[PDB]
């Protein structure tokens, strides 16, 4: 998974 800001 991803976690935060992109």
């Amino acid at each position: 998974s991803y976690s935060g800001y992109s």
